[PDB]
DNA sequence: CCATGCGCTGAC
DNA sequence: GTCAGCGCATGG
C-alpha cells in the first residue's frame, strides 16, 4: 500500500461485507474512514481478520437481518466471483455463490449509504452478454444511485500483477456527485523481482520437475507484462513459469496445478511458486499484516483478495468527490 | 482437510 | 492463432 496524506474519508463510516482479509478495510482506513461492521463466513478468514483488526466478522450475510446493520456512509463489497470468473463454469445468478449481489442490494435498500463500492473479476463485465452487469446497473439505479463501472488492471497502479478487476462506484442520487473519476494510470516502477523474499526463506518452494520446457529466454530488461519463460506438464493453470523481471499473473483462490494459486517463477536459476508473504506483497498488503498460519488458507485468502493500492486510489477519489460541496 | 491435473472460455 | 484465468474435480 501507499501513504495517504489527505485523509479524504475522515469522519465517514463504512461496512466491510465479504470481508475476506480486509483489503477494503486497509484501503478505506488509510483514508481516515472508520469501519463499523464486517461480515465474512469462512472460519479461517475470520481468524486472520480478527488477528489483524481485533474483531470477528458476522457470519452468513444471507441470514443477517438487513435492519441490524449499523448506519454507514460507504458499503464496501468484493462479492464472490467463482460464478463469473473466466476460469470457472460461469453459471452466474443461477449459482449458489452467485446471488450475493442481491443480498448487497437488500442491504442498500434499507440503509441507503452515501456510497456502494463493489469489486469483481474482469469477466463480470462481459458475463452473459453484459446482462449481469446490466442487472447490477439497473438494480443500483432503481435504488436511486449513479453507477460508475470500470475494469482496472493492477499493473497500471504500481503493483506488478496483471489482476484485472471491475470496480463499481455508486453514489446516492441526492448527493449530485458529478465529478467522480477513476484514477489515471501511471508507469510501473516495481517488478516481481523487487518483492521476493531472500532465497534462504524460500527453498522449500522449489520444485525440480524433469518436464520443464523452456519456451522463451529470460529477459535482461524489466517490463510491465507477464513474460512466460516456460511450462511444466501441459502448461495449464498452475503449470506456467514466468520471469521475475516482468509481473505476476493473477493470484487465485481454488487454483490448481503444481504452482497452484500463484504460478511459477524463474528465480536465480531455480523454479518456484510464491510464498504467502510474496502473495501479500503482490496484493499490496504491508509487511505488517499477519498472514494466516495455514499456508493453504493464506494462499486461498490472497487469491480471493484485492490489490490495496488500487482501492486506496479509488477510495481517495470517492472522498474527493464527496468533499466538493461549493456554495 | 491438502494437493494437483485439468480443460475449457474468453480476450485479444 | 497465442495465452492467461478471485475455477473444478478428484485423489488421498
Ligand atoms: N454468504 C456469505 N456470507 C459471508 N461471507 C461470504 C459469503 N459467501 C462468501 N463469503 C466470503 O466473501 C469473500 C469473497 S472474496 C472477497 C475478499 C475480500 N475483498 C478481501 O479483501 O480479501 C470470501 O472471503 C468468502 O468466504
Amino acid at each position: 500500500m501507499i501513504e495517504i496524506k489527505d485523509k479524504q474519508l475522515t469522519g465517514l463510516r463504512f461496512i466491510d461485507l465479504f470481508a475476506g482479509l480486509g483489503g477494503f478495510r486497509l484501503a478505506l482506513e488509510s483514508c481516515g474512514a472508520e469501519c463499523v461492521y464486517s461480515n465474512e463466513w469462512d472460519k479461517y478468514a475470520q481468524e486472520v481478520y480478527e488477528m489483524n483488526f481485533g474483531e470477528k466478522p458476522e457470519g452468513d450475510i444471507t441470514q443477517v437481518n438487513e435492519k441490524t446493520i449499523p448506519d454507514h456512509d460507504i458499503l464496501c463489497a468484493g462479492f464472490p466471483c467463482q460464478a463469473f470468473s473466466i476460469s470457472g463454469k460461469q453459471k452466474g445468478f443461477e449459482d449458489s455463490r452467485g446471488t450475493l449481489f442481491f443480498d448487497i442490494a437488500r442491504i442498500v435498500r434499507e440503509k441507503k449509504p452515501k456510497v456502494v463500492f463493489m469489486e469483481n473479476v474482469k469477466n463480470f463485465a462481459s458475463h452473459d452478454n453484459g446482462n449481469t452487469l446490466e442487472v447490477v446497473k439497473n438494480t443500483m439505479n432503481e435504488l436511486d444511485y449513479s453507477f460508475h463501472a470500470k475494469v482496472l488492471n493492477a499493473l497500471d497502479y504500481g503493483i506488478p500483477q496483471k489482476r484485472e478487476r471491475i470496480y463499481m462506484i455508486c453514489f446516492r442520487n441526492d448527493l449530485n456527485i458529478q465529478n467522480f473519476q477513476f484514477p489515471k494510470p501511471f508507469e510501473l516502477n516495481t517488478f516481481v523481482k523487487d518483492l521476493l523474499l531472500p532465497d534462504s526463506e524460500v527453498e522449500h518452494l522449489v520444485i525440480d520437475r524433469k518436464d520443464l520446457v523452456m519456451t522463451n529466454q529470460e529477459i535482461e530488461q524489466t517490463t510491465p507484462k507477464t513474460v512466460r519463460l516456460g511450462i511444466v506438464g501441459k502448461g495449464g493453470q498452475g503449470e506456467r513459469i514466468y520471469s521475475t523481471r516482468g509481473i505476476a499473473i493473477t493470484l487465485s483462490a481454488y487454483g490448481g496445478g503444481i504452482f497452484a494459486k500463484t504460478g511459477g517463477y524463474l528465480v536465480n536459476g531455480k523454479t518456484r511458486k510464491l510464498h504467502p508473504r510474496e502473495c501479500a506483497r503482490v496484493m499490496g498488503y504491508p509487511d505488517s499484516y499477519k498472514v494466516h498460519p495455514s499456508t493453504s488458507q493464506a494462499y486461498k485468502q490472497f487469491g480471493n483478495s484485492v490489490v490495496i493500492n488500487v482501492l486506496q486510489y479509488i477510495a481517495y477519489n470517492i472522498g474527493s468527490s464527496l468533499n466538493f460541496k461549493p456554495y
